[PDB]
């Protein structure tokens, strides 16, 4: 059963803005609980209210048991705006993260986080939870070995007896999407795993755009013709084909993620065997568009 703690505003200090965009606008704070005097660092996000609520709805029922890798929602707040609460990510979004240590992120890091990713869109499938924007902008980074799968925006519930979710006229991301929810607006836990190929090559590609230059409308056709992302320079054709079974017409043809767990762990084990980077010994860590 999904249940909320409201949290009155006066238990939150130090209100500053870390970024802004579609996801509305995230900030960071240090939360005092009532009686207790533990100053928890945690985030707090905003954007109307039909929306948030539906999201803190998604977080607070897949919360019992819970996983390392999925956030969890703390609780919600009442201001002039319905705000949403979480643990702090001093880190920030793996996006950004990749982007700015480009030259010193090791193969290690790389298949762990595919692992974890992985780790927590499994637990998510387990719950009857399709994620719907599985991207590299929305998993955060709790510390350099540790990352959490975020932002329930777009995140639906299947019934009992539902195996697809069918998306009105709501703004989507067209270059994560699978063929078959740009084509049909249909959303399974396979579409989630397109999703999840499009974030590995994301990371792989040390934060590069996918299908740069093109038009999301050429898409569509694009993926008709056979053609799909590259293969980043410093992957090896085993972790490239894992990204390309992601991506097959077939949905049911395409990987689980309880076998990309195993297969990225088995690559974790011996890590410099599938991806190549200069210095790898060396090196050392402390978009949605209207459908047609
Ligand atoms: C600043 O934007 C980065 C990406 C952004 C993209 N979409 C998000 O949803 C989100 C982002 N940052 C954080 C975030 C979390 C925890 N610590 C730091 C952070 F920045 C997000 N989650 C988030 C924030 C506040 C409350 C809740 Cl319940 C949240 O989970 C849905």
């Amino acid at each position: 059963q999904a249940l909320l703690r409201i949290l009155k505003e006066t238990e939150f200090k130090k209100i500053k803005v870390l970024g802004s965009g579609a996801f509305g606008t995230v900030y960071k704070g240090l939360w005092i609980p009532e009686g207790e005097k533990v100053k928890i660092p945690v985030a707090i996000k905003e954007l109307a209210n039909k929306e948030i609520l539906d999201e803190a709805y998604v977080m607070a029922s897949v919360d019992n048991p819970g996983n390392p890798h999925v956030c969890r929602l703390l609780g919600i707040c009442l201001t002039s705006t319905v705000q949403l609460i979480t643990q702090l990510m001093p880190f920030g979004c793996l996006l950004d993260y990749v982007r700015e240590h480009k030259d010193n992120i090791g193969s290690q890091y790389l298949l762990n986080w595919c692992v974890q990713i992985a780790k927590g869109m499994n637990y998510l499938e387990d719950r009857r939870l399709v994620h719907r924007d599985l991207a590299a902008r929305n998993v955060l980074v709790k510390t350099p070995q540790h990352v959490k799968i975020t932002d329930f925006g777009l995140a639906k519930l299947l019934g009992a007896e539902e195996k697809e979710y069918h998306a009105e006229g709501g703004k989507v991301p067209i270059k994560w999407m699978a063929l078959e929810s740009i084509l049909h607006r249909i959303y399974t836990h396979q579409s989630d795993v397109w999703s999840y190929g499009v974030t590995v090559w994301e990371l792989m590609t040390f934060g590069s755009k996918p299908y740069d230059g093109i038009p999301a409308s050429e898409i569509s056709s694009i993926l008709e013709k056979g053609e799909r992302l590259p293969q980043p320079p410093i992957c090896t054709i085993d972790v490239y084909m894992i990204m390309r079974k992601c991506w097959m017409i077939d949905a049911d043809s395409r990987p689980k993620f309880r076998e990309l767990i195993i297969e990225f762990s088995k690559m974790a084990r011996d890590p410099q065997r599938y991806l190549v980077i200069q210095g790898d010994e060396r090196m050392h860590l402390p978009e949605y568009l209207i459908p047609q």
